């Protein structure tokens, strides 16, 4: 998701930045300020320990307070230096004045009063985690709306297999009486005893009954791994592979246009939660 | 849609390509990132799929927009116990200039995202009112070939008795392989001819239903498209009569271009 | 002092006082020569313990024919510099390949390391293995029970001969020794891509495919959920050897 | 006006007016969307066809409780521009994407080029395959006759059943169909390895590899001139492949 | 080797500057100057058309000379808006001058009036084929020596192949009073008839007859290999190879001192040649 | 070597780690560019093998060390038709000052090179001097088991004799399997016992007389280590004593270290 914090002090204002993308595996880009990279592994690493996978892009934004710095610190030893290298000039070139907005403009003359940077980074770093947890409840919220409406796409599968379940029967029956007629047709005189055996280890398989377990224990172990807090929801993706292959099994044998009518909507349950899968850890 | 308002004026640009489904990433610009998960809240909670690329700049007005008073008075200060005022000036920390106030402009540009959003859904409706002519042009195609078919159907029932007789004669002199290869072959592969007529006038009943919904049925035409080629090869592996031969292929190029229009569809 | 700070990734596209500007190819070429890949950054730390003014008379005259602010500090003075800068940064190159030392230690730390947790889920890929072979007998038990308590609500009359052929071509659907057996040599074989010292980064990749190809062999095989639930683990397990080799 | 000037090698390692500074990140992630590796150096060519002076009053007095020369030209006047920037750079993002679709053309140009050369080398390597079974029989023969010719200077009295033994045993030192087979199987397979769309410069130098390997058994197994000859040629034939497959 | 030309025309001096390393394939690198970076793909293709291996380092320096350009081609339509805008602020500021020096210092108004850079091109385009003339001859040259001192070993080869064929009958006999005088000590019966088939099927192999007709095949095909000018000497590196096959062939068969002893000397005189052949196109 | 002249002092550092060819790369300046093969040419001559590294640096001199009167005259002329003399200056093309002379600077420099080889081949004849001395080391020991075999000699053909009767004895009840397997096996391993011990004591002699040429013995050495083990190992597989199993130790182990001290060598 996304979270920023404020945090201004005795010495500046400081600003933290996350952002999470859908990515396969865990990553971290961090564009810190120039005072603080001493700090990058630190952060990594105290990222790497909460979050597990994607992109993530953590930005610290420092605003010096130049009113309590101070900066100056007149190296008084070396303007003086100056001060002489620039009359040594002025006497033999017998001509010019002597700025001194010039002499300020040398490197080792000024310099910035730097500020408690091991104090300025102790507070950052108490903000940085107050970040985080404001991240992964970000994370943690949307997660919650996923797994509901996961699990709801899980009950809408349940009322997709009993009504498979109610069908086969009629089904059944009618195949029996579609593939018999024509053995009348064929004038053939009727096997029976031989007949029984060829319409049992036809049904079977054709009918559904083996997948639809599968598809209903794949419903329950679809809920567990929604409810467990272990290694997360990746195995999801997987699931819904095997969802998908016990939905195709009910598409090439069915005999019925009212139980392929009804397998399409499985179909269709599968993809809807195979999007939102795709933003679980 | 460009706005101009107090501050500037700026322009919103939305594209879609094609994807299977709906991810979104945002390149805005640096001075406005925090809108970035409102802009995708917004935007997510409208689509379902498609791979989206959204915005680009606001262009900053120069005649809409903060001097150190404090820090150039003590520079001055240091520099005379040891005076061009324009060098004072170029100084880092002297002038920089905050000049935020995105709170009152983010505000008008937010308010065009769902007036940009129905500029997006206008397209894809607009688009969309094509591929619904045309693919339920295929269908009326299809229907067409359904019935040129169910036509010669009892021709099939007299030519396809016989076919099965030929296999209970010459199972006749023919050892006892069993029931299974004869028959299974020759009864479930005789009662579809007539079955999936039975059924492809029921997927086209199915399939134009589906089209009058205002939900997503994007997949649910892929589903339905990989049923219509499997009642059709079992067809066309029926094949007795040239008619019946050169009628399933005419089903089956139907099919596949409408594969093309349905991958457009969200 | 200096610092490496930077991950693993690949090629190497290494990154770097105002003293030592002219040692930027030296070093270059100095850390590559030892290492593989990966984005380094490269910074180092360093705390300090005329005759143009002569041609300079000549040019305040041929503007006329002046200014001490203008020429005040000049360039010249600070190149050529105050300090030996010739015997000091001998120091630094000579300390550079002592950090080298313990940088490519650094990398063999955890080299050596996620060898250690890849080797983790290879056990436990061998575990879910066996644990297969675990549900297997009564598997083709409850499905032989089931095929034949089928037949005799039906009340089918019996007939070996054609009775052993659908338990036959049901052991043979649900069999799941071929797999296992490839599997079983998978784990094995990794092990020994474990213990090279050369370029194997590429060669463990392709063997994480054969257990996935393997794994969806086995999972769109067998009839059960132990099985199915089972065939999860696998590329559970997969996929976390695969997030520590890209690192290679 | 888009000028790439760049040849090939790995990662890509992407090289980028005073205007358009803004799109170097722009440029650099729409270049690497579409293309593998090399490096790749990018020039443009760009040919054109305040509020702060009311805050500059101020900064005139405070320093003094003045001059135009220093303040003249101000950045902000040059930053925000003359030209709509926002216009001009948009024909230009729009043009980049044009010239990539001339730079991968002129890419698979070499490519669809190397392609045809190192076929060239493939159909001499089976010509120096076949060249190699033209040779064999007569040296079966003449070291058949130098083995027979060998014994009777010798005069040592013949038996049969370890003359053939000798002449076997000769024979299959000589033979060379093995490593022929195989390399004859592997001309063969390269072709179609050619016609893959997919990633197989590694695949390539796999092959030449194995060439190597059957060069060098087939060269370190006959007898004869003309087929240590013929052994020259092929990893002659080798290198002239493994200049070009580099650079895919 | 290596090669420089300095030019020096009309606009002002340059300079090329080639140098080549031992190297498995052909590579270069441009170190151009900024007004010709228009050229190098010319010039890479001029170079691989010439060369067929080796790592070389091209460089040419751009030396200007002011004093032809003359430069300046004063914008004073722009100088004027400067001075304008110089006028606005000398009023409204009420305050200071106006240097014209600063005026000049503005990237617009001071043009370098360029020199004919496409006849200042074409006349190094000539220079840059003169100096690969001057540098294929350098490498030529260079080839010459290797050559002779290869052939050179050569020679001592032919030498160490004679004074082998000419030790083999003496060590022949050796071997068959040595190995036949054990029989003696077995105490066991003179075969006879059987002896001289087990005599000659175990010189044949164990004297060096095959390896020296391959030897003196390999010097004599070494010697046509660096008298071909098609595609050079790689191969020869290969040959060492099977020169190296045929030696040491002979050093784990050898039964005497004396065929062992020179046989060393061969291994030599194939490093001797393995060395001068790493510098061979 | 360090030399101090008239523009200034420079300073050659020569180092040599070790390859088996001879390959030289010089990372000399850029001011001093024109020397590389003229060095390249005067080191390759004098040396055989070995990888090496080749000079540095020299520290230009300031106070060793030309304005442009034309420029800066057309400078002022522009300037005042519409004045500082250093920003007059601070322009690229006024000053920069070629100040070029290697030409005689550098003839002091290259004279130095051959007493710096000098200094490269005393360092390695130096170096050299030890390994000379401990490989005639490991030889004497060599020789010392040399001399230990050789006095068990007489046991052995008396007790060789007895294995090769052995194999005569076996083979005697035994089919006949021809005189091919027993005998040259029995004949070829007996004759050795004896043999290799004269060309070991000829090793010897022919190992020392290599040591004391002023050539490239650095790889005669390294084919003569394999013919030493060669025999060696010969005379290990023929092991029937402990004494003879424990000596080929000590004659194999002695060869080894010899393969790392002759790896310095060039």
């Amino acid at each position: 998701a996304y979270a920023r914090r404020e945090i201004k002090g005795e010495w500046g204002s400081a600003t933290w930045e996350m952002r999470s993308v859908n990515q396969r595996y865990l990553e971290t880009y961090f564009r810190l300020p120039e005072q603080f990279r001493s700090l990058e592994p630190v952060v990594r690493e105290r990222i790497r320990s909460r979050l597990t996978r994607g992109k993530v892009e953590c930005t610290l934004r420092y605003e010096p307070d130049v009113s309590a710095q101070g900066e100056l610190i007149l190296n008084e030893k070396l303007a003086k230096q100056l001060v002489t290298a620039a009359n040594w000039v002025k006497m033999q070139s017998d001509e010019g004045e002597i700025n001194p907005v010039d002499i300020l403009r040398w490197p080792g003359v000024m310099a910035a009063q730097e500020q408690d940077l091991d104090a300025i980074a102790a507070e950052i770093l108490a903000a940085l985690d107050g970040t985080l947890d404001d991240f992964i409840v970000a994370r943690e919220t949307e997660g919650q709306a996923l797994k509901a409406l996961i699990e709801q796409r899980l009950e809408g599968v349940t009322a997709e297999v009993v009504k498979v379940r109610s069908h086969m029967p009629e089904i059944l029956q009618w195949q029996r009486e579609r593939l018999v007629a024509k053995l009348e047709d064929a004038q053939v005189q009727l096997e029976n005893n031989r007949l029984e055996q060829e319409l049992v280890l036809l049904a079977q398989r054709i009918d559904v009954a083996e997948e639809l377990d599968r598809l209903e224990a794949h419903v329950k172990e679809t809920y567990n791994i929604l409810k467990k807090k272990e290694a997360v929801g990746r195995r999801l993706d997987f699931m819904m592979q095997e969802f998908n292959r016990e939905s195709n099994t009910l598409a090439s044998k069915s005999i019925n246009a009212e139980v392929t009518n009804s397998a399409i909507e499985l179909k269709v349950l599968i993809e809807q939660m195979r999007e939102q899968i795709q933003n679980i850890e």
